[PDB]
């Protein structure tokens, strides 16, 4: 919708549109930059903890660290769930640090009368709009419900599934910081039932992503004045509204629309170090979730769900559920269309300042830790040798680890048995660690010729580190034969 039309001006005595003309003056007085009243000044990041290596278990892990920024402008204000009650269309509120806080300071003057239009589909636009003449809370709320009973009673027939407006918002979490200013200072509240393993995250030992997902069934909103006065009752002075704190620290704002639905709060999690995690969860999410590829399957296999529903239910009813995360799809697909069993809570909504009618938008800026994680599984090396001859081998590999500062040391190792005589039937097994690359392999034998009296029969170099990679040499001195195979 388009905000609709202003109410008639109500009548009043020479003395009252005096002060009326006085509000006007003074709000219009107020200078202030309406792209720096609003923002949120997150962590600081003053330095990055430098890469490290160690080992754990039949594995080896390398956590790396990265500086990010999250800078970003929001027009649409969170609701915290527990006061939503309190976010209604034409509330009167300060703009200031408390609205960022996403529990705003309202206003507690007398009213005067406004418009409000509701976008629910097929209403003319003698429908969908109503007067109300003196905007309290209890007011506009029993205007909003005589305007979807309105729409009920008359276009819901023709209109059977209209599916809800989806405002979708997805993060990898790192920071409370961080997730305050993607998600509003509301997550705060939120994060008391999802309770984000931050700790866990910045050790490398998890990774989590924190979904918001909006099914807005409504929106109302409330018409544009063109005078400030004109939301204020007759009895309201300048001098009134200076000693209720509004001026140029704290400028005078409305809540220009409230959009009315069901939200879905998600924390995904896993212990995977997996780089594919988020496309992982992404497919689990969408119902693209292809069990074709194992990597993905495996990772959602082993990865749990945390949610939060508001406004899912009859009456104010939170629901909080626990689960896997194949068995997501399910909580997601209900509430995709609107019914009057359940009408839906303010979950959003947007302010603009009085002075001007201009948009109100906050603005978000956030330095974190971004911390990724590396898992390589140990591997062994299992020679067998058979051959009927005497038999040398020369195995060789690197291992990289990291000193304090995170710089790479690269140790060149040597397998003990390396350069001795081997009679058949001989076998032995060599334990690489994760962090071993560049596995080189050679064997000869000796042919005991006088022009040949050793015979290379492998030389294999730079391989890479397998779970098990068996060398097998055997044959006779004029024929040796061998077989380098993975896994088997
Ligand atoms: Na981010
Ligand atoms: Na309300
Ligand atoms: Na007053
Ligand atoms: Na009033
Ligand atoms: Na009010
Ligand atoms: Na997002
Ligand atoms: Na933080
Ligand atoms: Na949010
Ligand atoms: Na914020
Ligand atoms: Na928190
Ligand atoms: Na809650
Ligand atoms: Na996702
Ligand atoms: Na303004
Ligand atoms: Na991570
Ligand atoms: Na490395």
């Amino acid at each position: 919708m388009a905000p609709p039309a202003s109410p008639p001006a109500s009548p009043k005595t020479p003395i009252e549109k005096k002060h009326a003309d006085e509000i006007d003056k003074y709000i219009q007085g107020l200078d202030y930059n309406k792209n720096n009243v609003l923002v949120y000044h997150g962590d600081a990041v003053t330095n990055v903890p430098p890469r490290k290596g160690y080992k754990d278990g039949n594995e080896y892990i390398v956590v790396e660290k990265k500086k990010k920024s999250i800078n970003q402008n929001n027009a649409d204000i969170q609701v915290v769930n527990a006061i939503s009650s309190l976010t209604y269309p034409g509330a009167l509120v300060k703009a200031n640090s408390e609205l960022v806080e996403n529990q705003p300071d309202v206003l507690p003057v007398k009213r005067d009368s406004l418009t409000l239009s509701i976008d629910l589909p097929g209403m003319t636009n003698q429908d969908n709009k109503i007067v109300v003449k003196n905007a309290t809370k209890s007011n506009v709320n029993n205007a909003v419900n005589t305007l979807v009973e309105r729409w009920n009673e008359k276009y819901a027939q023709a209109y059977p599934n209209v599916s809800a407006k989806i405002d979708y918002d997805d993060e990898m979490a790192y920071s409370e910081s961080q997730l305050i200013a993607k998600f509003g200072t509301a997550f705060k509240a939120v994060n008391n039932s999802l309770n984000v393993n931050f700790g866990a995250i910045s050790e490398g030992k998890m990774q989590e992503e924190v979904i918001s997902f909006k099914q807005i069934y409504y929106n109302v909103n409330v018409n544009e004045p063109t005078r400030p006065s004109r939301f204020f009752g007759k009895a309201v002075t300048k001098e009134q509204l200076q000693a209720l704190g509004v001026n140029a620290e704290n400028p005078p704002a409305y809540i220009s629309s409230v959009a009315y639905g069901r939200q879905v709060y998600l924390k995904l999690s896993t212990n995977s170090h997996s780089t594919k995690v988020k496309a992982a969860f992404d497919a689990a999410v969408s119902g693209k979730s292809v069990s074709g590829d194992v990597e993905l399957t495996n990772i959602i296999k082993n990865s749990s769900f945390k949610a939060v529903i508001y406004g899912g239910s009859a009456k104010d009813e939170v629901q909080i559920i626990d689960g896997n995360l194949g068995d997501l799809r399910d909580i997601l697909k209900k509430g995709a269309t609107f019914n009057r069993e359940t009408p839906g809570v303010p979950i959003a909504y947007t302010t603009n300042f009085l002075k001007d009618n201009e948009l109100a938008v906050i603005k978000n800026n956030s330095e974190y830790i971004e911390t990724t994680s590396k898992a390589y599984t140990d591997g062994k090396i299992n020679i067998d040798h058979s051959g009927g001859y005497v038999a040398q081998f020369n195995i060789s590999w690197d291992e990289v680890n990291y000193d304090p500062e995170g710089n790479e040391i690269v140790q060149h190792k040597n397998w003990s048995e390396n350069n001795k005589s081997k009679l058949a039937h001989f076998t032995s097994s060599i334990y690489l660690p994760g962090n071993a690359r560049n596995i080189n392999v050679y064997a000869k034998e000796c042919t005991g010729l006088a022009w040949e009296w050793w015979r290379t029969v492998i030389d294999d170099r730079n391989l890479p580190l397998v779970k098990n990679r068996n060398i097998s040499i055997w044959g006779t001195t004029l024929y040796p034969k061998y077989s380098n195979k993975v896994d088997n």
